[PDB]
């Protein structure tokens, strides 16, 4: 696409969410650079209202898959670019088995030369000393594959992934995501064959950052497709 060649470089981004758990109100700020040739991107993201009422680790998934390494034989199944730079629609039910629910739209374009990723989150029915708001969830991330299918009816695409979060007695909290991609523009885009795309999320901190921060390497890549 016109699209996929805005990422042949170094692309800038910029994550910004509001969220509201049980009543809880947060925001999250985050900034870096993708490198979608290769598959990854480096983001650092500050809770800019003080401390996070959930754990960072339940917010991963919702704070940018046009940054996959799709492979030159899955070219013609990259949605993501397809739709840019006017972008696309996101947005998800994540499940937390026995707990709550978060519920989230996100915007995903260029803003000037910048990939900006807009989010709302609502989450709702948690417990107020389960894993998620006891903050009860290890600080770390498995990888795990997203299941991509194409959504004609709606010029998009949905997937399927559970998310499995340790928890620091060694049991795990289930996330189950539903997520449907929509484009935000008109013209045409690419609607991909099934595949998946698979991903590693390193989580660490910054010891000279004192607000409540998460500093972040993903790699991700695209796969599943034979030519």
């Amino acid at each position: 696409s016109k699209g996929e060649e805005l990422f042949t470089g170094v692309v800038p981004i910029l994550v910004e969410l509001d969220g509201d758990v049980n009543g809880h109100k947060f925001s999250v700020r985050g900034e870096g650079e993708g490198d979608a040739t290769n598959g990854k991107l480096t983001l650092k993201f500050i809770c800019t209202t003080g401390k996070l009422p959930v754990p960072w680790p339940t917010l991963v998934t919702t704070l940018v898959q046009c940054f996959s390494r799709y492979p030159d034989h899955m070219k013609r199944h990259d949605f993501f670019k397809s739709a840019m730079p006017e972008g696309y629609v996101q947005e998800r039910t994540i499940s937390f088995k026995d707990d709550g629910t978060y519920k989230t739209r996100a915007e995903v374009k260029f803003e000037g030369d910048t990939l900006v990723n807009r989010i709302e989150l609502k989450g709702i029915d948690f417990k107020e000393d389960g894993n998620i708001l006891g903050h009860k969830l290890e600080y770390n991330f498995n990888s795990h594959n997203v299941y991509i299918t194409a959504d004609k009816q709606k010029n998009g695409i949905k997937a399927n992934f559970k998310i499995r979060h340790n928890v620091e007695d060694g049991s795990v909290q289930l996330a189950d995501h539903y997520q449907q991609n929509t484009p935000i523009g008109d013209g045409p885009v690419l609607l991909p064959d099934n595949h998946y795309l698979s991903t590693q999320s390193v989580l660490s901190k910054d010891p000279n950052e004192k607000r409540d921060h998460m500093v972040l390497l993903e790699f991700v890549t695209a796969a599943g497709i034979t030519h």
